[PDB]
Order: structure tokens, then C-alpha cells, then sequence
């Protein structure tokens, strides 16, 4: 964690954000997702973490459209993994990609304490070869509800070009951390780690790209670092 | 406040925003949101930008956050409390279906035929019931005359911020279950992050206090479920369960 931006907010101040997470996060946080948070905060990279507010809102989406079947992709230890399976029915199914699994062994115990481990089939790879495999093989009848995109920053295009026909027509794909820490905002931004700037220059293309992608309707969220929603047309 | 009471020359938060930075809103606006504007809504906006209450409209990035939420969740029947020119009553009308119903319910009438026009151009009026009253009496004659076949799909809640807590003892038994309320503002420009504030107008105090309870109360109701979102002046999106 050499990075420059980890700190940086995109609410105005650090006790608005306390605000919302003590009165409407916190009290409505499942207990094992509690534990995977608090355990989550020991780790080196404990500022990748979805936060909790954040984490409600994935929630709500999921269950206003009664998503039943999903993608995740970029899982760490857990927290919106946990956070979709708890969301989905008793019979939701979700495929979880991540190409370090010791980072989804430190949530594990609280998934499945939650009792929904059952709900998700964990893929050990980077996403883009699973994604390519998945569209040689994926029926129509078989398309995901919602996909929940969180791997390697700099890869976000090449994710949506397979995502946009893995997930079904009026389906979700959710983009994480679309406006990377609202240092997005400049075409310049000093001080920051090399990868830290890779990812920024990938995001402003991305934000282009997908306000102009006839395949797609987006709203971009400023909740947590940025979250765009993107729902299939055809 | 817009529909009665106070003028805007005593509000003190009208140029406060939840986010770090006017550059990073402007950014989100021009990036992600004005391209995706109907071309009704922005000429909506335009048109309101300039008139006294402006700083209630909601914002482009909002509406295209509402417009998201109605389509992914599949509504057909909704209410759209507090009306104003008519900015996320436009964005609703645009998201449903042909066949989609609106009630609007808005105390003042002629701030919605400021924003009428746009909304005949966009062809899409024939969706929306107007009524031009407070809205308590009207939701609760609803309650004497709806049926469980007719509850709403979804109702957005930006009416008199003194009083969303009555509002909301109505619409937990006018959606329907698995349905949607959403109460917008419920941030504040920022001022609910603390127990006192200073130098806010009465009626901007009033709405704070308002707001504060709101939300320790939403947090705790068994009825719905909820997400606080970090959108526009905050939007708190609640989904009935039972
Ligand atoms: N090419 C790749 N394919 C799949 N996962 C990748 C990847 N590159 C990085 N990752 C993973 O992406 C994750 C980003 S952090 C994800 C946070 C998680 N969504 C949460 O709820 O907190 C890390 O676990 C990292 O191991
Ligand atoms: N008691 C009440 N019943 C119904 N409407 C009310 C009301 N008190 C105030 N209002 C109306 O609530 C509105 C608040 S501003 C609404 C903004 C609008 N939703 C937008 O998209 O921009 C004003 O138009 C005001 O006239
Ligand atoms: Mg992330
Ligand atoms: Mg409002």
C-alpha cells in the first residue's frame, strides 16, 4: 500500500460520512458482515474494502430487481460477496472470480457462519480468461441478473465488452470505484503511486466510453468512491 | 420554503454541497449525466435554473439515479409527492412504460406549468394525474379507497421537509410490498451531521431537526428495509417488507 489516494474522500468531510454510516449503515449490517468488516480492517489492504454504506445500497438494488442469479468479480475478503448472498433467495446462485483466494480464506468464516456459502461457486483466476470461458458456454437462458465488477482497475473496458453479454437484457453491471477517490475530476492529478495514475487515466476512459455506449443506460452514484450502474438495452 | 412560508432570501445552505468539491460534481454532470439528459429535461432545468426556488430542483445526476432505480425495479404505478416545475416528475414519466400511471401531488400548480410544456414536447403527459393539493389529505383519502390490487410500485417523497414522517406512516400501506419510497434532501446540505448547527433560518432548522429524526427513525423501522445514499442532498431509499 504505497499509494497516494487511499485516505482521500469524495463526501465534504470525514464527520458526514461518520454520519451516515453510524445512523443508516451500521445498525442495518448484518452481524457477519460486522465481523468480516472489523476483521477485514487488520489487513494491509483494508482501504480496498466496500464500505458499509455502500454496501447497503448494492442490497437495495439487488432485491428491487429480484436479482436471482449473479457475477462477482474482485472479492478480496468478502464484503460485497457477503452482502449479494445475504440479499439473494434461499436458492440464489452467485459465481465469485478473484485471482487471490488466502484474501476470500479471511471472510470465508463469516460466510459461512451467515449460512449462504452454499449460494456461491468461488473461481480461483484473473476474470478475463473465466469471462472469455463463460461466453463460449453461457445460454441465454442462463444470463446473469446483475454483475458486480471490483478486479484490476485498469482492465474495466476489457470486463464490459464481456460482461455486456453475459448479464441479460435489463440487466446490471455495476462498475466500482468509478471515480478513484475524485482524483477522476482533473485531467492531471499529482502525487500519486504509477498504478494509482494507470487506474485514473483508465477510469476518465471508461466514464467516456460508457455515458456514450449506445449498448447501455448508466447512472453514476457518488456513493463510496463512485459506483456506476449500467442496465442492458439489447 | 416553495410552497409556503419563508422566501429563499433567508435560507443559509443553498450554496452547500455533500461532495469535496464543486470540480468533482461538475465533473459527474458533465461526464456521466448531461449526456444522458432527455433533451425535455434539460430544457426543464434551464428554464428553472433561473426562478427564485432553483435551489430545491433536483439534480441532473439524481434524476438519472431515479430513472435507473424505476427501470431496473420494473415499475408501472407510482406517486410523486412534491412536484415543483416538474424535473423528477418528467424523469419518471420518461423511465416507465407506455402504459405507466403517475398521481402528482404538488400544492402549487402554476410551478408545475412552468414545466408542463417540456413535458407535453416529450409526449409523455398522458402518464400523470396532477392534483393540486397538500398531500396528506390526499394519501389519506387513498388509504380509504385503495385496494391491495392498486397499492404503487414506487413514491418519491420531496414535499414539505417538516413533514416526511407523516408522509411516510401513509406510504408504508400505499406501496406495495417489495415496493419502493424514497425520501429526497435527507442530508441536508451536510447540516444533520451534527446535534446543533449554526445560523440556519427557522424553517431550515425545522427541516434539520426533521431530518436528524428521520433518519435515527428510518434506521430503526421494521417495515422497511434501507439505503442512505450519498446522492444529489442525500436520497434515503426505503423497500417496504411487510
Ligand atoms: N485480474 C484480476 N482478476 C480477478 N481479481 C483480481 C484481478 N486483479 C486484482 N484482483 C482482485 O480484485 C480485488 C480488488 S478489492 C475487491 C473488494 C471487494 N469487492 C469488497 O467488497 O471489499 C482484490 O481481491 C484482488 O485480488
Ligand atoms: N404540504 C405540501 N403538499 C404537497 N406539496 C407541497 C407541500 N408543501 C410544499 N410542497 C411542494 O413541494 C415542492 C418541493 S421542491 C420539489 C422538487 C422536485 N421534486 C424536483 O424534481 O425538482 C414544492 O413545489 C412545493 O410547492
Ligand atoms: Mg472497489
Ligand atoms: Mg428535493
Amino acid at each position: 500500500d504505497d499509494y497516494s489516494l487511499v485516505h482521500k474522500n469524495i463526501l465534504h468531510s470525514e464527520d458526514l460520512l461518520k454520519y451516515i454510516l453510524e445512523t443508516s449503515a451500521y445498525p442495518r449490517e448484518h452481524e457477519q458482515l460486522k465481523g468480516l468488516r472489523e476483521v477485514t480492517e487488520k489487513h494491509e489492504w483494508s482501504s480496498a474494502l466496500v464500505p458499509a454504506d455502500e454496501g447497503l445500497f448494492l442490497s437495495m438494488l439487488l432485491k428491487l430487481m429480484n436479482a436471482k442469479r449473479t457475477i462477482e468479480i474482485g472479492v478480496y475478503t468478502g464484503y460485497s460477496l457477503l452482502t449479494t448472498a445475504l440479499a439473494l433467495p434461499e436458492d440464489g446462485k452467485i459465481t465469485a472470480i478473484d485471482v487471490n483466494k488466502s484474501y476470500y480464506e479471511i471472510g470465508l468464516p463469516f460466510i459461512q457462519k451467515a449460512g449462504v456459502e452454499h449460494k456461491i461457486n468461488f473461481i480461483e483466476s484473473e476474470a478475463l480468461p473465466v469471462l472469455d470461458q463463460m461466453l463460449e458456454e453461457m445460454k441465454e437462458e442462463d444470463l446473469y441478473d446483475y454483475a458486480f465488477v471490483d478486479a484490476d482497475k485498469s482492465n474495466y473496458a476489457n470486463y464490459h465488452e464481456r460482461l455486456v453479454k453475459l448479464v441479460r437484457i435489463g440487466g446490471a453491471i455495476l462498475y466500482d470505484n468509478t471515480l478513484w477517490f475524485g482524483s477522476v475530476a482533473y485531467p492531471e492529478y499529482p502525487g500519486l503511486h504509477p498504478e494509482e495514475e494507470v487506474a485514473r487515466l483508465s477510469f476518465r476512459n471508461l466514464n467516456t466510453f460508457l455515458a456514450a455506449d449506445p449498448r447501455v443506460e448508466i447512472s453514476q452514484v457518488s456513493i463510496g468512491d463512485g459506483v456506476t450502474i449500467c442496465r442492458r438495452l439489447y
